[PDB]
């Protein structure tokens, strides 16, 4: 709200906010932590750079490459023009003096893990003078294998009093690392995965024999079937003999042995729960049924999110009892 940002960012051409931004600015200025599940071009960036500039808190912005690291300290400077701050980049390959001078004094500092280790084990970085810090594309960073330094980030950046992690998908071990360092944080996501779905709902009498019925009337060959209980995915897959089953009491290796088995076509359909297939490599697919509609939108999002084979439209089908409001608020 402060008017040298407003008005900045009116110059730049801002007409409306994006969903993250809109969703991620307010409780960031509450002075909550945040995990943000979003990718490049959902306005991730000014999410982040708008709060930060507005609190006027020393911050740290960690990012996996030298480009990433330049356009998102070119566009703070750019929204925060009239904020009299001094935004500083860190990369490797840079040289020692200009690097050295760039982060001297600097009251926001974007920098790639590595270097920024570096420059704090010599001293030139104080990683406790960060009240916010932000990890930008954490599953990126992972596989790129910098995960341990996030995790010495994190435990050396000891007054962070604002920590938020932007991430496109969130992997097990990313999973941890937020777990053990970011505090009761909110967790943000997008609907945008909805644009890339066509969305089917069938409305059915019942809980069982007619879901059992209208499952009956599938065509497609590669379908996941989402299931609400473990006891239903037991009693579905005794009831199809083209489907193999994922529960959550099955060792991790008989589930991906079973996911083997329906990636070469095995079988036509996976059966699971969400507990089940969670956290594992399952291969894209062109159309997901929700046997049981999901609890709320953001299960409904991960699990459509399992569509979209090569990048592709998908199609999600999803059997309506009384779950009236997974129709509306999709549509």
């Amino acid at each position: 709200m402060n008017e040298k940002i407003e008005q900045a960012i009116r110059e730049m051409g801002f007409k409306n906010f994006t969903e993250v931004q809109s969703k991620t600015i307010p409780l960031m200025l509450q002075g909550k932590n945040v995990v943000v599940r979003a990718k490049t071009g959902s306005g991730k960036t000014a999410a982040y750079a708008i709060p930060i500039l507005e609190l006027g808190m020393k911050s740290l912005v960690v990012t996996p490459t030298r480009e990433l690291t330049r356009q998102v300290a070119s566009h703070i400077r750019d929204i925060g023009r009239y904020m009299d701050t001094k935004v500083a980049e860190v990369y490797g390959g840079m040289p020692y003096k200009a690097q050295i001078n760039r982060v001297r004094n600097a009251d926001i500092v974007v920098a790639t893990p590595g270097r920024l280790l570096d420059l704090w084990s010599k001293g030139v970085i104080d990683l406790s003078s960060f009240e916010i810090v932000i990890i930008d594309e954490a599953d990126l960073m992972f596989e790129m294998g910098f995960i341990d330094d996030i995790k010495i980030i994190l435990a050396q950046t000891s007054n962070r009093k604002i920590t938020g992690l932007f991430s496109a998908t969130i992997p097990e071990e990313i999973r941890k690392v937020v777990k053990d360092f970011i505090t009761n944080y909110e967790e943000i996501e997008a609907c945008i995965g909805l644009a890339n779905v066509e969305h089917k709902f069938v409305h059915v009498k019942d809980d069982w024999r007619s879901k059992v019925q209208a499952l009956r009337e599938n065509k497609d060959k590669g379908v996941i079937v989402f299931v609400r209980t473990r006891n239903r995915v037991a009693k579905l897959v005794r009831l199809f003999d083209n489907a193999i089953e994922l529960r959550g009491d099955l060792p991790q290796s008989v589930r991906n042995r079973n996911i083997d088995a329906f990636r070469e076509g095995e079988y036509d359909m996976l059966i699971t729960t969400d507990v089940a297939s969670r956290g594992l490599d399952i291969p894209l697919v062109e159309k997901v049924i929700n046997f049981d509609a999901p609890q709320d939108l953001r299960t409904y999002i991960h699990r459509i999110g399992r569509t979209g084979r090569m990048g592709r439209k998908g199609e999600a089908i999803t059997f309506i009892l009384n779950e009236y409001w997974l129709e509306k608020e999709v549509k």
